[PDB]
């Protein structure tokens, strides 16, 4: 509440991979006043980071703290609200996530029914791994989720143990912005990794809890050749595959398969799908999850598409879910290989650092498009634009049917070859991906270009147009071994 007066800092008066803090970069401009000086500063230009704009009942600048002591935090009225320093919200009801509900929820969780062995597969090595997979056809049958107590065999790139936070910030750099979850408050702010750091390292004070979001690395010199997918992974990435280790601007490149993430012990991540259906690795270098996960049935599908759009806040899904969430607990050393569109909470019983990774992939084709017409439909229910969907989805399909399977279409037809003798994974991929296309092309028709499109709408059509005639003529050299 201030008037035409200036600031005391600016002296003036009055998307890639996954980042969610830049959205209320609203509150920046903003005013807070400084409750010893009575000077007023933009939030941004008073010294506080994103994450403490809310915090402070009294604020005292960096000029009065060192006679003031530091800002004085609201009290915590309502543990169970998202919103706990709010005394009208003191009388209603206990919300998933609060402080409140997750110690109530930690002496409860392990009475989670573990899951069946066509759900979950637990193997000792990479090496079993391995073998497992294969015995159920492979990346192009990859239906169940597989924990791997130990990565060897695996040939998944990570750091030896001991690898910490110290090192993380000295190799992306002690002023690198993540986006950090406060747990309690279910929202995402911005905060120097250093202060994480910090915050992380304090084991005693913890008013809040912080979990980080996505710190994504691919770009790092350094970090990129410290944790990478397993080799299984790189060898089936559509993203992999069509931007190569260095054509398609890397400005365009989808960047979510190498992540790092930071827990502190008692956060919780609360259900969902990972964004476009994308699969994910999931190596534990230190500390412990614990996985609540569903099948992606349609029914489950359906049960989880009414509890986000629900406005209800205070019902756990797992409760109200018919009993298909089981319990899956992931240790120190080892790996979690999730297919796509399995549902999934997390709870992090203990201070954790987590290599990992989303990615596509052609075996899980079909579940991928069913989970992007979710999120479709959840997105229009209900205006949560603070979700974050999979970086350039159908221009990546439009890059992967041209740049891949036309071009295998076209010189299978070129020899008149029939797909299936040899190529028959690639022919079934390309008819459902091409289906979900031209329902893509029709609806541009029917209402136009997205806001954000990368592809001209006349390179998708003469796109179209190959592939139509491609799968045509191949469709032909089939028919004709008949009499
Ligand atoms: O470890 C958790 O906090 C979340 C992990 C995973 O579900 C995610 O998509 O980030
Ligand atoms: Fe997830
Ligand atoms: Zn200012
Ligand atoms: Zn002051």
């Amino acid at each position: 509440p201030k008037e035409s007066d200036r600031c005391g800092g600016c002296g003036k008066f009055t998307l890639m991979s996954k980042k969610k803090s830049h959205h209320h970069k609203k509150n920046d401009f903003q005013w807070i006043g400084c409750d010893s000086c009575q000077t007023w500063y933009h939030f941004l230009c008073s010294g506080l980071e994103q994450f403490e704009y809310y915090l402070y009942e009294k604020f005292f600048c960096p000029k009065c703290v060192p006679h003031t002591g530091h800002s004085i935090r609201y009290k915590v009225v309502a543990p169970h609200r998202y919103r706990w320093y709010s005394p009208n919200e003191k009388h209603l009801g206990i919300e998933v996530g609060s402080k409140t509900w997750i110690e109530d929820f930690i002496t409860r969780e392990n009475t989670v029914p573990s899951p069946t062995d066509d759900e979950v597969c637990i193997v000792e090595d990479g090496y079993e791994f391995r073998r497992e997979f294969e015995k159920l056809g492979g990346a192009d049958n990859w239906g169940k989720v597989f924990m791997v107590k130990d990565m060897d065999g695996l040939n998944m790139t990570m750091p030896k143990p001991g690898f910490d936070l110290e090192d993380v910030v000295k190799i992306m750099g002690s002023d690198y912005e993540v986006d950090t979850i406060d747990v309690y408050n279910q929202s995402t702010y911005s905060m120097k990794l250093d202060t994480f750091r910090k915050l992380f390292r304090d084991t005693k004070n913890r008013p809040l809890l912080y979990n980080f979001l996505s710190l994504e690395f691919s770009d790092n010199n350094e970090m990129k050749e410290i944790a990478k997918p397993p080799r299984f992974v790189q060898e089936i990435s559509m993203v992999n595959r069509l931007w190569p280790d260095v054509y398609l601007p890397e400005d365009q490149r989808p960047k979510v398969e190498q992540f790092c993430l930071a827990g502190m012990a008692g956060s919780y991540t609360d259900f969902h799908v990972d964004f476009g259906g994308s699969s994910v690795y999931y190596h534990i270098l230190k500390g412990e999850k614990i996985f609540y996960i569903a099948a992606p049935t349609e029914q489950n599908f359906a049960a989880y598409q009414a509890h986000e759009t629900s406005p209800d806040t205070t019902t756990w899904f797992g409760d109200i879910a018919n009993g298909a969430v089981k319990r899956v607990v992931i240790k120190e050393g080892q790996t979690l290989l999730i297919p796509a569109g399995w549902i999934h909470a997390v709870l992090t019983p203990v201070d954790s650092l987590v290599f990992g990774g989303n990615f596509l992939h052609l075996g899980n084709l079909e579940m991928q498009m069913r989970v992007y017409h979710l999120e479709n439909a959840i997105r229009k229910e209900i205006r949560s634009e603070e979700k974050f969907y999979f970086p350039n989805f159908e221009l990546l399909h439009w890059m992967y049917m041209r740049n891949v399977l036309l071009e295998k279409i076209t010189e299978a037809n070129q020899e008149g070859s029939d797909m299936r003798e040899q190529e028959k994974n690639i022919w079934t991929a390309s008819q459902i991906m091409k289906a979900e296309m031209e329902r893509w092309m029709d609806r541009e028709l029917r209402l136009g270009p997205e806001k954000n499109a990368i592809l001209p709408t006349d390179d998708k059509n003469k796109i179209m147009i190959s592939v139509r005639k491609q799968i045509e003529i191949q469709t032909k050299i089939q028919n004709a071994k008949n009499k």
